């Protein structure tokens, strides 16, 4: 019970979670564990946390109304990363590699 | 807020600055499809977008908020990804410039 | 019809041609408030328009009919009359170019 | 019973009918007398005749919804003239002078 756009979004999600991107996808698979890392300010700066398993949860529950909502969550995840972090951190470069995969596949969606 | 649109204007200035010219130049003006020999560009890309258009819209005060500004900038990158195969030089350049944009846009005070 | 929009494209080419360049040049690109130092231009003119914007809209296929094209050209001329006093050179130039546009637009098929 | 905008339009119409502009307004005071002029094809080419007396009556009867509808009638009158005539005819030059008065005053509307 998915539209053809959201079927394509599910394909993108599946692509993002696949083995070939794991080397740069892994920091986004589960929520950032800010307390464990001692990032005391993380939740003061990031008011809407997002991660790939949350997106998956939402997709499996049929919560996305259209492709634009799916895209907004995925971009939120990357934006949180860029917002919180300095430009030289490993995680920013990993975000950028994964976002290239996302944006490119998202732009090839059918009309 | 005008303060949000002011910071979007700073972002736009950054994207147009000389330091990024090596990967930003293809996005300064609309794709000249007939010069390039692209008979199908306007068939495939229904809503073209480029930095000069975003400039004009910013100077005209056409953007209600930062979200509209970002939607045009991302429309520009998406058009590029949509039209092109992944190995084309312009795609590599789009990705370099989008990294500048996304990083700066995420640091916007809100 | 595409034949009416094709005729509109012909008018646009006529307005951009060298023959009219002595009076058309202020309308080629958007009014550059900065270069002119006009802090109130975008306060008074809410919807700027110019010939390159019209051209980009034509290339992008944003015009649904000839009336929409005409509306933009007339908006361009109206902004100029609105902002300026009657004895400024730009108003005389606007009027000469509008005479070309209105005449050619009146000769459209159907 | 007239809005601020239509009140301004009524002011415009008064100006177009005033003695000041009579030397180039007179051919538009009343319909083109095609029998008298010997124009057997005028009503084939011009499907919607329009003159300043028509606009006056519509204004008096409150048949204008808005200023845009008013503008459309006045512009129809000028377009009919440009449509039927070659560019060197005296009536075209008279139409152009009167249209300059109209377009300028219309652009100064509240
Ligand atoms: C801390 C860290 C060191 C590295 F060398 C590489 C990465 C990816 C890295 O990031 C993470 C590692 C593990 C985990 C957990 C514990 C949840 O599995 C999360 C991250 C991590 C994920 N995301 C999305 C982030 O935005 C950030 C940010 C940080 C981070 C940690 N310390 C900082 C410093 C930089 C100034 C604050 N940022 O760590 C992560
Ligand atoms: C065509 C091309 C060859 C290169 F080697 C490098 C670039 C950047 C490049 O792209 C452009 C070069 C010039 C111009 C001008 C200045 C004429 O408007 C535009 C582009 C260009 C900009 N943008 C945003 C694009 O999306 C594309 C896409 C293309 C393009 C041209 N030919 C293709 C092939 C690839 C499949 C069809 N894609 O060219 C551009
Ligand atoms: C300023 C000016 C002096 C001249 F002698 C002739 C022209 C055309 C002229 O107008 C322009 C010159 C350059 C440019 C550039 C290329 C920078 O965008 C624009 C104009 C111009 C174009 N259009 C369409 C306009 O409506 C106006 C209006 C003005 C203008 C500048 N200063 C005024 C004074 C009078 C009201 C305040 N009006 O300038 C332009
Ligand atoms: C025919 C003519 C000769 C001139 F030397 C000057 C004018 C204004 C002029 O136009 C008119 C003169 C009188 C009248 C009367 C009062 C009889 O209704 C009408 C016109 C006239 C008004 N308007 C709005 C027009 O569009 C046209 C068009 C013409 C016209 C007459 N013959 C032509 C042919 C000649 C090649 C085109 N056009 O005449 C008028």
């Amino acid at each position: 019970k998915l539209s053809e756009q959201l079927k394509h979004c599910n394909g993108i999600l599946k692509e993002l979670l696949s083995k070939k991107h794991a080397a740069y996808a892994w920091p986004f698979y589960k929520p950032v564990d800010a307390s464990a890392l001692g990032l005391h300010d993380y939740h003061d700066i990031i008011k809407h946390p997002m991660d790939l398993s949350t997106v998956k949860r939402k997709m499996e529950n049929r919560d996305y109304r259209d492709a634009q909502e799916f895209a907004a969550d995925v971009r939120l995840m990357f934006s949180n990363c860029y917002k919180y972090n300095p430009p030289d951190h490993d995680v920013v470069a990993m975000a950028r590699k994964l976002q290239d995969v996302f944006e490119f596949r998202y732009a090839k969606m059918p009309d």
